[PDB]
């Protein structure tokens, strides 16, 4: 079974938005090199939070491979414009990123959190997937606790989707393991690089089209970057005042 490896990642690194198919991103197919595979990106600009994964393509079947045996994106900065080489070893699933200007990201300092989602009218202030929209910056109400409120939302199911994004980009984000309804009125654990959260207020007991006020709280007091574990949220829904 013939396997083709593709570097998928951010548009700024790869020229495509997380495209893992050889026919769709032929420039990012990795070349056979000894017992491993290599892809060099020419003159990558100085920048922060470049991200990639290696995608194994065997016919229609895709396997997305993240950092050092995890499902995390490989995340690095480039200090000075340089050629970045990505190495992949099928025997170990080791991904290496090398180059004079390359520095691996090994920690996260949160300076902002954006609520990002399918905004319309009062829902996320009308912003459609705006990762850096100031109006959806959560307020830091204490050390590592963030809150935002959306008032006068029409109660609906399968209408409202959202995630949390740190530092006005997608490098550090939270959602759920599968795209599914958020727990309502109870603290729940968040998945780093997770799927969209659904805010299904009819299923939460608020009559369709009735107005509700939504209060979202994000607690990263026990978030550990090394494990990507410990971020928690609460989504409070109340009849509108
Ligand atoms: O731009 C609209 C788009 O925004 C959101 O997608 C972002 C993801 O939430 C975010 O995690 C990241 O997703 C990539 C993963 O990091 C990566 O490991 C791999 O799985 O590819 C993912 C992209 O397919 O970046 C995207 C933005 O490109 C939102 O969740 C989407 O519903 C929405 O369409």
């Amino acid at each position: 079974a013939d396997t083709t490896y593709v570097v998928a990642g951010t548009t700024n690194l790869t020229g495509y938005e997380w495209v893992g198919t050889p026919d769709a991103a032929p420039e990012n197919v990795m070349t056979a090199d000894g017992s491993v595979f290599t892809k060099t990106f020419s003159a990558v600009p100085a920048g922060k939070n470049y991200q990639l994964k290696v995608v194994a393509n065997t016919g229609d079947e895709q396997k997305w491979i993240g950092l050092d045996g995890t499902d995390n994106n490989v995340t690095f900065d480039v200090e000075t414009a340089c050629d970045v080489t990505v190495t992949f070893d099928p025997a170990t699933n080791k991904i290496t990123v090398t180059g004079d200007g390359v520095k691996m990201v090994t920690d996260l300092e949160v300076n902002s959190i954006t609520v990002v989602g399918n905004g319309e009218d009062n829902w996320l202030n009308g912003v459609a997937w705006g990762v850096d929209a100031e109006v959806n910056h959560m307020t830091q109400v204490s050390d590592k606790v963030y809150q935002i409120k959306y008032e006068n939302i029409e109660s609906a199911d399968d209408a409202y989707q959202f995630k949390f994004a740190a530092n006005d980009d997608w490098a550090a984000s939270w959602g759920l393991p599968e795209q599914s309804a958020t727990p309502i009125g109870e603290e729940f654990d968040l998945t780093f690089n997770g799927q969209n959260m659904l805010l299904n207020t009819v299923s939460a007991g608020f009559e369709e089209d009735s107005l509700v006020d939504v209060t979202i709280t994000l607690d990263i007091t026990n978030f550990d970057y090394s494990t990507r574990s410990g971020a928690k949220a609460t989504v409070k829904v109340e009849p509108s005042t």
